[PDB]
């Protein structure tokens, strides 16, 4: 069983509230991975334990392209590791800050790789990963892997979203402290299609109240620029109705997805 010393650190890749990740590497064989720090007397306050600890069983049997890797975990006394596979390229959220907004490209091709790991996921009884552009790493050449798991890191950057991000990837039922089900993961590619071609999310506001507003009557609109295929894939992400939301095939077979892939 793993233990701290057997990694040499490096910078933290980001900081969370319950700790950090560090660039590492495994002290024999030189091979580099992220190390995910949670404090513990932080995850106490929280109500989050052994709850989680049962959980890091899911990740770690979950394997995929798209989806970050959880290779192992140990703990010491005070906080708990997370030894994951590193993702050179970090976030598409920087990226997107970067290029302001992307084109039908690499958007396709992202919704594409998106909705191939939450397939999967789906088919092991896992719902509701967090898709935010912030818990999106960009792998080894150009590839997407849901980051998700671990509580929300950040890299030092903006300001501006820091909280007030968070809201604008929720769809109506899972805000309106109704119940949630596996459709609340397609409302979310409906919210990334639209910021990856955009750079903002549909239901950005000034206020919270707005946004919800906003949210809850699926009130948003276009740039003119977003194609009319793209239009409809949107669209028919982003029904207050789940019911009326795709499987998620039909968003691969889309023929926009299907026509603007790179991939
Ligand atoms: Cl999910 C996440 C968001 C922000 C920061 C760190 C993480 N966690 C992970 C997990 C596995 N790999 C990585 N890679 C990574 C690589 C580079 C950077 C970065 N961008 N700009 N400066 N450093 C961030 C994360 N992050």
């Amino acid at each position: 069983q793993w233990a701290l010393e057997d990694f040499e650190i490096g910078r933290p890749l980001g900081k969370g509230k319950f700790g950090n990740v560090y660039l590492a590497r495994e002290k024999q064989s030189k091979f580099i991975l992220a190390l995910k720090v949670l404090f513990k007397a932080q995850l106490e306050k929280a109500g989050v334990e052994h709850q989680l600890r049962r959980e890091v069983e899911i990740q770690s049997h979950l394997r995929h392209p798209n989806i970050l890797r959880l290779y192992g975990y140990f703990h010491d006394a005070t906080r708990v590791y997370l030894i994951l596979e590193y993702a050179p390229l970090g976030t598409v959220y920087r990226e997107l800050q970067k290029l302001s907004k992307f084109d039908e490209q690499r958007t396709a091709t992202y919704i594409t790789e998106l909705a191939n790991a939450l397939s999967y996921c789906h088919s092991k009884r896992v719902i509701h990963r967090d898709i935010k552009p912030e818990n999106l790493l960009l792998g080894s050449a150009g590839e997407l892997k849901i980051a998700d798991f671990g509580w929300s890191v950040h890299a030092p950057s903006s300001r501006r979203d820091t909280l007030c991000g968070t809201l604008d990837y929720l769809p109506p039922e899972m805000i309106e402290g109704r119940m949630h089900d596996e459709k609340v993961d397609l409302w979310s590619l409906g919210v990334l299609c639209y910021e990856f071609l955009v750079g903002k999310p549909p239901f950005e506001a000034n206020t919270y109240q707005e946004t919800y507003k906003r949210i809850s009557r699926v009130e948003f609109t276009f740039p003119d620029f977003v194609t009319e295929g793209a239009r409809d894939l949107i669209s028919r992400l982003l029904k207050h109705n789940p019911s009326q939301r795709p499987m998620l095939r039909e968003v691969l077979e889309h023929p926009w997805i299907t026509a603007n892939s790179s991939k």
